[PDB]
């Protein structure tokens, strides 16, 4: 048991998928996991370990922010044993040509956050997936015959953020979605020494429309949960 | 409303109680409110509503760190009418003289996030409470017979810091508590035009019991509340 | 003795007013203080000691900018036995309904100094005033039926500022006045441990009313303060 | 013609090797290259295009440090028609199990240099690859039966560091190869619409040895070619 | 006048000396001026304008800090038609071999301000004397018998560091003495178009062999540096 | 000796010449040096040894960049016993006073890059060159009848600013020339305890004939080398 989650060695997989949203979580656990089993709680934060296909795997929140996902991705690694995360999460679009919903993997992870510069001197720590992570997600992809595209995520600590000239700044350098925590899991990753990846599925448009909190934890967003699961299943090969 | 809140104007009081923990705001609810109803519960982070001693109060979670409690007050703020933000958690101490269970009023707080640096031209900006509302704290904790120390706080951006180097820094310079986000809510109050403060109990030190936990934590909440009342005044 | 306090422990009281300009540490000394005395002089630096309905206080000045007042609050506080240091002084505003000879009390100060960052490992210290201080202060005003403001107050690096799109920033964040040297008292308080507090009263936006009136108002408010802090 | 580079739109073709040294860049040309043909040499920074197995090829060096790369990167994209960038240089190593001649691919490339924070308004742009370029590159390499490691470079302004606390730093989050431009190339690749790819042959170790000039400029390095040059050939399929 | 000085254009001459020290400024106008007459007391701030040598100038404190000689340097060259600033102060020394009493040209100053990066996009200005200057006092001082050293300066933002370590840095990088406004100063006069210089006597290693001495001839430097200026 | 220079000490003198471009110090060489002979070559950077006036001077291409030029003054201090650097080479004028073809000296340098930040402990270090170089070259100017602006050069780390808003901000601080070194070396000099300055023609206007042009390219090596030659007196 770590401070944010009541649970013991062996609860959760080597393996656990992560949504922000702790209600994505069960409704993954749910929908896609078999012999689904609650493991966590502690403060809604709900974790479920079952099996898809066989695998064992595991899908827990991870609360909104760098901050947030940055404790529970340190616990489950230090103490859980995992080693492999995949953040599935929803981002908003600043291209004119991302769609909603559509679905994108980043491979990289840019920030306004200090938090890697807390742990890399003050310099430019490039914030990266993992390699293999990104490529079986891509293959994943191709093989359910679902389209993403490939790139930098922008990971912001303020959703309403009172610098919108800085949506130009990503545009120009073509950053695919703007969400907020995969630069910190990336870090913690680094940090700890583990693996990670972050697929998201475009919940809005930062110059248009959006969608719904219940379209969020439920409609599609299963393209990103198939992706990702078939993915793991091919870096078991 | 919002995509983080499924509320509508009028489902929360002017005035809003924020744990961290969304189950401990259904606690607060329940133990201290009256003809309460939940109001939210969008990412499991449960709202409530109802009256304290006739008056009508809101209590909701605002998760762990400064990005997340940042959007759910700017949301109470511009989208329900909040007028204040009393966050009420807990903190770890630095310095020697404050003891476990201690109530840290945080007048101010450091942080280590760029978020006021952002909006406040990379300059410093003082991240404070409101002056009333600390002092409604004060005299309320005073009526309850319970001292309260106030200063400052700090916010981390990161629970599990590679810096170790930071506490004895903050022990320097005297913060009395250590949380996540004083300093984001305190950004959230100055920049849309409200008002906000937040009190802490410590739950550890750097350097007791259950019952006497949970009796320091319900002081620390009836402080909250009755220090809404006096303002109200 | 100290590099720029030519005195010894015991001459200045535990609690010291200081304006800006050294030339009205003299005229406090000769208007509000009792059985005064010359304790300083070192570069013009006029500092006085007496007491205030029994109460003793000194009085001097700390000269402009952070660097200034920094020198001086830092040697009173370790070397002269000083706890509670009270600023007494000017400020512009930039809000629109914070008008001249208001009265604010700073209860933290924004900077744009990095003087605080090379103390807080470049993070952001939250320079705050000691909050009994602050309410001391509000209840004192009141007593002298006059209406303080407390909120946050701008220490300036650059008194000409080279940008003063600043300005906007300020009044976004509802800065109640822009002066100086706040920010540096209040840090090296936290360094030192002590209790600091910094008076305004707005001389502009950004004569007798001033004189005998506003600023005899000010200095009225921060001496009852301290006897309010003493109970 | 450009400020730098003395040829016109044509000469150079749409992918263009680059390595720091000029003189690496004319071995590249006359080992690799068929009917190479000098297209620039304006501060001695010679230039070449030819084919490799029919395809059209371009190798010219970028100097040493970011602010040199960028001036030849840029001008090369926006005046020359230049699509692809691939720098093939050497680093040196910080972690105990890279070898010398050890094949890096930087999939992302830290940085000590204040460029990208110029163009980022202060904050941290993850400066990565081609995703695409990269796997052609671990495709290339399998395929050769090359050895390479994918991961994170670090670009330094100092190739004498007076701050030496750094590297423990770069070590711990593993970082493969410290070399001086990746990072400079891919912002400028990003910022004029571009995609380019580091490739490093380590040349010396931080922590030990180190080789000489001569080997730098022909020996071996040879590997990193070889995987360029085809790598090329599986994007153009 | 101005906000600080209670004065009129052409009351100051085009060349200004500027001690830390008020009570400095009234001494040289004693000492090296002639037909001296003050010019301003606003804040204790005396200024003088006399001549040397048939040569007009004008002597004026600038107080402790880059803050408050930012003030009065900016309103001297905006409003007062002043072209040539030179400081004459005092430093402490970190070089083991820069011994006490020595004069230290400044023709670049270090600075742990953030003042200069709020004027250069938060980006590496060279604060620098005017060269002609540098030479100009350099040459005074040899005609004097005295050997100046020329070099970088430190001007720091707080005389009491809370880190010591960069004392070390100082060494390193061999900046000649430490004091508090040089870059100041400079900054100002790039910002206005102006020329500035900084000269100081080194005071210690971080009497009358001070006064009627080090500190005469380091004036006596400075007012002679203005003459062979004007060839 | 070093990876990027193959010669021994003894093969440069104590006093070296910098241009950017690897061809211009063949130039230098060339066209001012007797006997002289290429002491390096292994990146294209030709250096050249040889006397001017009976006395021993060094000609070496330092690349553009201060990451570039930081490796060679480097170790050329450090390991060819080197005692200064003369940066001879071409700027962009910012101020209109300034006109093509004008010898500026840059007695310091502004810079955007992090190098000296990262070694002054992030505070402002003010890259100056030394003293008695400057002046040597202000004297060897007058006598070879050229007049010479002494101040303020800027380094710029991208010769294609994105950030077009320097060139205001620079004219408003009076910087002289613009090019891409100085700071550099200025920061290597003052690490290493040497003594360097750099010498610039402006070679354009962010607002003549080639004849005119290279002119004035020899008088600023003619400083160069005479002023060299006023400081070994
Ligand atoms: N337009 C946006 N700007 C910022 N964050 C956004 C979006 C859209 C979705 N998200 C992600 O969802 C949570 C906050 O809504 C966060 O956890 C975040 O990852
Ligand atoms: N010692 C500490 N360091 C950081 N945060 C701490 C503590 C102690 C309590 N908290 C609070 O609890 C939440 C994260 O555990 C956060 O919401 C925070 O307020
Ligand atoms: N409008 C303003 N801007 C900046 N400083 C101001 C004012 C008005 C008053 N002061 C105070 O006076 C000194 C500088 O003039 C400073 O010490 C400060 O306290
Ligand atoms: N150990 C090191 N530290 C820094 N740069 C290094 C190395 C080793 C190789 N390189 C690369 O080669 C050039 C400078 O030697 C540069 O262009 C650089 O890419
Ligand atoms: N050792 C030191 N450290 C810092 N400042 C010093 C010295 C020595 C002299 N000064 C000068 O005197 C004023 C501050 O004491 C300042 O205005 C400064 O010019
Ligand atoms: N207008 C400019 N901006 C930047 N660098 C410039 C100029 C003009 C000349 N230089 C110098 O030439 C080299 C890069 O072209 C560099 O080595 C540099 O010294």
């Amino acid at each position: 048991a770590t401070p944010h989650i009541n649970a013991e060695m062996g609860d959760f997989a080597d393996v656990v998928l992560m949504p922000g949203d702790p209600l994505r979580a069960k409704y993954i656990a749910e929908t896609f996991l078999e012999d689904a089993r609650e493991v966590n709680n502690v403060r809604g934060m709900l974790g479920f370990t079952g099996t898809y296909k066989g695998r064992k795997i595991s899908v827990m929140g991870h609360g909104m922010g760098i901050p947030s996902c940055s404790i529970y991705t340190k616990e489950l690694i230090t103490d859980f044993g995992v080693k492999k995360i995949i953040r599935v999460g929803s981002c908003g679009a600043v291209l004119p040509h991302v769609k909603l919903r559509d679905v994108v993997i980043g491979m990289g992870a840019c920030t306004d956050s200090k938090v890697n510069r807390i742990r890399f001197k003050d310099h430019d720590f490039a914030a990266i997936a993992d390699f293999d992570m990104v490529r079986n997600a891509v293959d994943a992809a191709k093989a359910l015959g679902i389209d993403a595209r490939v790139g930098n995520l922008f990971s912001a600590d303020l959703f309403y953020s009172p610098d919108g000239e800085m949506f130009d700044v990503m545009e120009k350098y073509g950053i695919l979605g703007v969400e907020m925590e995969a630069a910190g899991i990336y870090g913690v990753a680094a940090e700890f020494g583990a693996k990670a990846l972050t697929i998201c599925t475009v919940s809005d448009h930062i110059r248009t429309h959006e969608q719904t909190t219940a379209a969020e934890r439920q409609t599609t967003f299963n393209d990103m949960i198939k992706i990702a699961l078939e993915s793991v299943l091919l870096g078991d090969k």
